[PDB]
């Protein structure tokens, strides 16, 4: 499964809104999509952020919905929004879709401060 | 020494990721591999893009790792990735390997816009 990322990278600033989108290049394989991010550090694992579908956005435990959310824009377009960028928001953002029990990952989007 | 290219060709779009792979079909001949490009026009010469190996990717001087990179992914498989396709990324991509002072070249992979 292929995705197009809009934008493909972002240099942001503290306090700024950041809006990311991933677009599935094929439809009908899933109704939902997850956003994840990898935080630079010694832990190589990604961090689950949210699951987006026809239902309300489901945020990862402990996340502030005032700060981070997302939306299913269409059957193939998914959006993530950071309302006011914080230092800890820096990382590599990507989408994941499960289809036929296979985890697929979009390309990653580096979102960093100067 | 022969190469297998995956894919053999690609029609891309602006802002899409492009991932190419070339696999050496004979083991034990080289542990490194170069990606080159040919663009018809004013300079027919093979243009060096990167040398992949056990070491970090060695990009040609002037290339931006935020746009172009690659990786050695097995003993024989080598990959080139464009993060966001640009008009200027169009052309014929191919791999080259040296073994016992003998230069080898893969088939050309056309990567173009509609």
């Amino acid at each position: 499964l292929s995705f197009r990322m809009s934008p493909t990278q972002k240099e942001t600033r503290l306090g700024e809104k950041v809006e990311l989108q991933c677009e599935l290049l094929q439809s009908g394989m899933a109704t939902g999509c997850s956003w994840l991010r990898h935080i630079p550090g010694d832990d190589p694992r990604p961090t689950f952020l949210m699951y987006l579908s026809a239902q309300r956005v489901k945020l990862a435990e402990g996340l502030d919905p005032r700060h981070i959310s997302g939306a299913k824009v269409s059957g193939t377009k998914f959006q993530l929004t950071l309302s006011s960028f914080l230092q800890e928001d820096q990382g590599y953002y990507f989408c994941s879709v499960v289809s036929n029990s296979i985890l697929y990952f979009s390309n990653f989007v580096p979102v960093f401060l100067p």
